[PDB]
């Protein structure tokens, strides 16, 4: 038999748990116990950092990463993470599967070892609050707490709130006492952190989409024959479809669930906030030397 192994942050009840769970089985099924797969979750082997380098030795087979994750080792990779480039997870497909996400695909194979067999949609974030959000024309004033992340700043500085960094394990009564007026992040982590239980607002901002790609370590992919390939890339997949799906059907459970516990749900125009973004946007591309982000948008 072939047994992978496969790391990730993730914890159990995880919709990236559960889906790799289903991978797990769909694998076993489809080489009839040939190939299996071990999940490691909880971080156990580490950081998505230190699972990425795993890969890259040959010591971890799969791990999740963010295609936007990887501008930590390829700088240009940040410009689909940035906020409001991509629209929806169907715009981040044509952004990955475009020139642009092969030639980072290809240096991530190239340098670390990483091959990507796919991306997986995990959530868009939006933006809880004190108050309601109606319009930008709200954000003036509004003390958003945002974690100590470069892009998740950017969208509070440009969208006219005042950013308030803050440890995350606070936040739950900062919030409860005004000492911050909001917060963002996605779905799923809004309702762990019961942060709906201390914001009465929260607003479609989708500032922010998010995925998770899969990547095997090509150390193990050159080991297998052809036809496990084939077998390990249809599953993989197939798999995303389910999780894709997975992810916004949650989405839609959730603003119904928050809704249903009072929270006031907005949606405001994200034009005039896509607009905010383009000082990001010309610094980035200046800074870097391309226009890669002006592409990106409009793909």
């Amino acid at each position: 038999a072939t047994t992978l192994k496969m790391g990730m942050q993730a914890s159990v009840g995880s919709v990236e748990y559960n889906s790799a769970k289903m991978l797990a089985d769909t694998l076993e099924e489809m080489s009839q116990g040939e190939i299996k797969l071990a999940l490691y979750p909880s971080a156990q082997l580490g950081d998505d950092r230190a699972m990425l380098q795993c890969l890259t030795l040959g010591d971890l087979d799969i791990t999740y990463a963010e295609f936007g994750r990887m501008g930590l080792w390829i700088p240009r990779a940040e410009a689909v993470m940035l906020p409001y480039v991509a629209k929806d997870f169907d715009h981040l497909r044509r952004m990955f599967e475009s020139d642009f996400g092969q030639g980072v695909r290809d240096e991530m194979l190239q340098k670390f070892n990483w091959r990507a067999l796919d991306t997986w949609y995990n959530g868009t974030a939006e933006t809880t609050s004190n108050r309601p959000l109606n319009s930008i024309e709200d954000f003036k004033g509004l003390k958003l707490r945002v974690p100590n992340a470069k892009q998740n700043l950017n969208y509070a500085k440009l969208s006219g709130a005042s950013p308030t960094p803050m440890s995350f394990s606070e936040v739950y009564c900062a919030l409860q006492t005004n000492a911050v007026d909001g917060q963002e992040n996605p779905l799923p982590t809004i309702k762990t952190m019961k942060f709906y239980e201390v914001q009465k607002n929260l607003a479609m901002t989708h500032h922010i989409v998010n995925d998770q790609m899969v990547i095997i370590s090509e150390s193990t992919w050159q080991k297998l024959s052809d036809t496990d390939k084939d077998i390990i890339q249809k599953a993989v997949q197939k798999v995303g479809d389910a999780h894709t799906q997975t992810v916004k059907t949650q989405e839609a459970e959730l603003v119904s669930f928050f809704k249903s516990e009072g929270i006031n749900v907005t949606y405001p125009d994200l034009e005039p906030f896509r607009e905010a973004m383009q000082p990001l946007y010309k610094e980035f591309d200046s800074n870097i030397g391309q226009p890669i982000v002006s592409k990106l948008a409009a793909m």
